[PDB]
């Protein structure tokens, strides 16, 4: 066992899911996974210290194992596709997904999440989103995926950017994960019994090696409820953005 740059890295996005695909795509008996987000393009007291300290943070892994590592932030940091692309223009790149209006509250509440255990007050997202449409709201500028996805494109096939729908991961992870590993070109190892749901949790959860386990208590919280009149300026903020997006990737979701 050794340490080795990652053959693959999950970009994001934010609150895509990116610990779930992370987990699961563990379950892979050819992956080894970096444990925690590692921040290394996008953080400048890590990308100063050189691939070295990034190595540094690798998992150790066999042979025939690809290394991965996630780190959320990297989709929407601009600086980070020209830095990736230098340790390794041919690498593959995992893209999680989600409704951009449902990812944007799934941001904030993480958000409110933060301020309520630091007892904090932050306000509701109504007072965040609306000012008309509040464009200096930084969670909305992480959902223009087509936007970002430009800045990825200069350096990367698109071949080589695999996008995971990141709600059809939440309905039904199985399938979402058979196509990364092909993607991967893993073997199709995986299989649907290492997925149960759970009715307490509310999501999906992991089975594997006898035992049995949901993701983290931070991942799965319940989104506020949002004035309607709100989330339909939500939708319709996202609805040509979306489009262009959709032009982009050559692929439709089934977004608001
Ligand atoms: N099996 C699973 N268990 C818990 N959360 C999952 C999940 N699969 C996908 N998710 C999603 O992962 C999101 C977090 O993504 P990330 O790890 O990138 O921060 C959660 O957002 P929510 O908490 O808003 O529901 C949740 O929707």
């Amino acid at each position: 066992s050794t340490q080795q740059l990652p053959q693959t890295i999950i970009i994001g996005v934010r609150k895509g899911g990116t610990r779930a695909l992370l987990e699961m795509l563990s379950l892979h008996p050819d992956v080894a996974a970096a444990e925690n987000e590692v921040h290394f393009f996008d953080w400048e007291e890590h990308y100063s210290q050189g691939l070295g300290w990034y190595l540094t943070q690798m998992p150790f892994s066999s042979p025939h194992q690809l290394t991965v590592e996630k780190t959320p932030a990297y989709f929407t940091s601009p600086k980070v596709p020209e830095r990736i692309h230098s340790m390794n223009p041919t690498i593959r790149l995992l893209l999680i997904l989600r409704d951009p209006s449902e990812r944007v509250l799934s941001d904030y509440t993480q958000v409110l999440y933060n301020h309520l255990q630091k007892h904090k007050p932050y306000p509701p997202i109504e007072d965040l989103l609306m000012r008309r449409l509040n464009l200096d709201y930084k969670a909305l500028n992480r959902s223009l995926y087509h936007a970002h996805m430009l800045n990825w494109l200069r350096f990367f096939p698109l071949g080589h950017i695999h996008i995971v729908d990141g709600d059809r991961l939440i309905r039904d992870p199985f399938p979402e994960i058979q196509k990364v590993e092909r993607f991967l070109k893993l073997s199709p190892q995986i299989n649907a019994s290492n997925f149960y749901f759970n009715k307490t949790k509310g999501f999906y959860c992991l089975r594997d090696s006898g035992k049995d386990r949901c993701l983290h208590e931070s991942k799965g919280r319940a989104h506020p409820q949002v004035d309607p009149k709100l989330l339909d300026k939500l939708h319709e903020y996202f609805h040509e953005p979306n489009k262009k997006f959709f032009k982009l990737v050559g692929r439709t979701f089934d977004w608001h």
